[PDB]
């Protein structure tokens, strides 16, 4: 099921690839970034190609598809990481086991901004040793959400009475959501790696 | 879809009893009486639940991949309390859900080799009533090391390739009596069994 427009990974399950400026691959995640991060620059735009999460995420993507109905169920989110986390996440994906607690929590699960600012913090995006700061960009199954709790491991019930039923994330603000928070593994499928620095 | 499943009228979701005495319920029932014949069983019901078993067949393909052969997957057990029991047959194990007695090979999901284990009161705790809850449990053991307490991963297969790691991790790699995992979707509930001591 792997996309026409990936690179040729010749048997390989897992690829990185280096994005050109101009392409509108690249000036479209650059101006999604620069939209709040205009203060920083973008040293390079990688494409993550890995085979295993791409196939498990478009799993969960089918069902979120078929159990709502006819929701947008998917965003292109950013999550900041330090460089110790980056080789992790491009083989295995978001980790809720690995998660830091975000400065204002809505649950114990991974975190995604909708603004690259904030996902730009030091907090967030560490710098490593050579003054680089890493972000993914992500689709994200948001599906149907509704404003988060610190007390949750998983998204709440739809409805008290029914508590298998859930949401599919939760979000700090759902009349304006500025952040979004999953609690299971393929839920969210890193697309591209930003390297940028002061 | 499997064979063994019966028919859900277009449902995602069926939880169907066994009939005591045909092949498959005696087949299961076996398993259970090896180390757990003292106790008796009111019924097994197969778990047909659609969403878990396409996610775990998808986990299953890439294991089978990765590892460069099959025999990736094993029969176990789990014990759970009845308020988990509509969770599990939905939405499957999870990790962040383990409490206290989940503890001691890493914090992930534990599986028994033997049903007498995971038939104490602390795992599969009776309810009001005096029922017990055990799942039987297809899980992707695939290539497994020894655990310790506070891995929030299986170790790596070589410290020197940190990101190519073990499926699961055990108390002991040469007689193991129990499995931890760590991921979704790595463990397909198959059956579940209501019993009392
Ligand atoms: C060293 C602990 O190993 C085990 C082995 C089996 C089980 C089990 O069947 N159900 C549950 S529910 C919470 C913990 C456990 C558990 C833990």
């Amino acid at each position: 099921n792997l996309p026409e427009h990936w690179t040729d990974m010749n048997h390989q399950l897992f690829c990185m690839v280096q994005l050109e400026p101009g392409q509108s691959e690249y000036n479209t995640i650059k101006d999604k970034f620069t939209r709040t991060c205009s203060s920083y620059a973008i040293e390079k735009i990688e494409r993550i190609q890995n085979a295993f999460l791409w196939q498990s995420y478009q799993v969960k993507k089918r069902q979120m598809d078929i159990k709502n109905d006819h929701k947008n169920n998917e965003r292109l989110l950013f999550h900041g990481t330090d460089a110790d986390s980056v080789p992790y996440v491009n083989q295995h994906g978001f980790n809720r086991s690995c998660a830091g607690k975000n400065a204002v929590s809505y649950g114990k699960g991974t975190y995604f901004a909708v603004d690259a600012s904030y996902s730009a913090k030091d907090t967030y995006s560490k710098p490593d040793s050579n003054g680089r700061k890493h972000m993914y960009v992500v689709r994200v199954l948001t599906g149907v959400f509704t404003k988060g709790r610190a007390g949750l491991v998983t998204p709440p019930p739809k409805n008290p009475h029914n508590p298998t039923d859930l949401f599919d994330s939760v979000t700090n603000n759902t009349r304006s959501p500025k952040l979004f928070v999953v609690f299971f593994d393929n839920q969210a499928y890193p697309e591209y790696l930003i390297t940028f620095t002061a």
